[PDB]
């Protein structure tokens, strides 16, 4: 019902209607399309269903996800059809955000090019610290998934069971 | 018995007796010290065990680890301990390489200052795309391991079970 925030970073939502768009509001309404939020029991995370019943106020979903940080060392992103990987943090502190999309449709956009949705998406200004923006064609009666999550990064070798792995082989 | 190369990258050893330090050459003899490899049956990568005799050679080891390609857009490091993670390629092909030392002294010091271990180990010199360099201090009749290896990205969540996640939560 109220919105929800990733682990990390910023996740914003716009729409757009022909050649017109722009980003909603913390509880901005839309005619024809509902959002509900649901936070994740197991890890840090929630999933987001973008509810569409009608295109008469929007034609095409949009969002962007940018860790709003200029301070930080390192923040990459790892793009994988329609879920993306975020390594933001230090080197000796970085940490792993996950998220998965409606669409395949993303992209490496330039953050200072995000007056609304459509010049996000379409920005192709240089940037050593690009954010991603998604595009998402709207149909009726059909809904829409969003999942922000951390992932435990279980390691498969430590030191102490090397000496015996290595007189196993 | 043969020297092995980790899934990406370079990864060099060296010795030191004091102040004296040097790159060790691919078949080079140490005195006191065996370099035993092994492949690794499951994921790809190696163990390799440093077994330590004597210390009338050397005193410490020493090893680097550096992605020697300009050209590619990222490369950057994760160090946890004795363990670090190396995140190499761009954003649409993100590359995984995991590995274990025997110490958890680390740096990320500058390749260009590499001409010695002890030099590169102390270096301070500002760089975009540093290496990693770690020590090893030496005792007689110890044996050290190393491991080189890559991790299947197993996904936590994806687009096809959300929509019954969300209704099951």
């Amino acid at each position: 019902a109220q919105q929800l925030t990733p682990p990390a970073g910023t996740f914003r939502l716009g729409i757009s209607k022909g050649t017109d768009s722009h980003w909603l509001a913390p509880q901005e309404k839309v005619k024809g399309i509902a959002f509900r939020w649901k936070a994740l029991p197991d890890t840090r995370g929630f999933i987001l269903e973008v509810a569409v019943t009608s295109l008469q106020q929007a034609d095409t979903l949009f969002w962007s996800f940018g860790n709003c940080q200029p301070d930080m060392d390192i923040n990459v992103f790892s793009v994988e059809g329609q879920a993306f990987t975020c390594y933001y943090g230090e080197s000796m502190k970085l940490r792993t955000l996950q998220a998965v999309t409606p669409t395949d449709d993303i992209r490496l956009s330039n953050g200072r090019q995000d007056k609304t949705p459509l010049l996000l998406y379409e920005s192709g200004k240089r940037t050593d610290r690009p954010v991603l923006a998604g595009r998402c064609p709207l149909a009726a009666n059909s809904k829409l998934y969003f999942c922000f999550y951390e992932q435990n990064a279980r390691a498969d070798y430590n030191y102490f069971m090397l000496p015996d792995l290595f007189a196993k082989i």
